[PDB]
């Protein structure tokens, strides 16, 4: 299923990568990051694993929502 995280730590361009590296190594297969809108979609079967990974890269998510 796919979820639009809200990651305000992506206020910067370097921050965009921090997520992606950790998502690729998490093993997501469909995702997008936005520094413009401080946002991440992931498409995965355990969202928890993503939200965990986000906190464990120092990037606490505010909220998410399914799309």
């Amino acid at each position: 299923m796919r979820y639009v995280l809200y990651v305000p730590d992506i206020s910067c361009n370097h921050c965009k990568m921090r997520i992606s590296k950790a998502l690729e190594e998490l093993g997501v297969k469909n995702y997008e990051v936005s520094v413009e809108e401080k946002k991440v979609v992931v498409e995965t079967e355990n969202l928890d694993s993503v939200l965990k990974k986000l906190e464990e890269i120092d990037y606490p998510v505010e909220s998410y929502q399914e799309v």
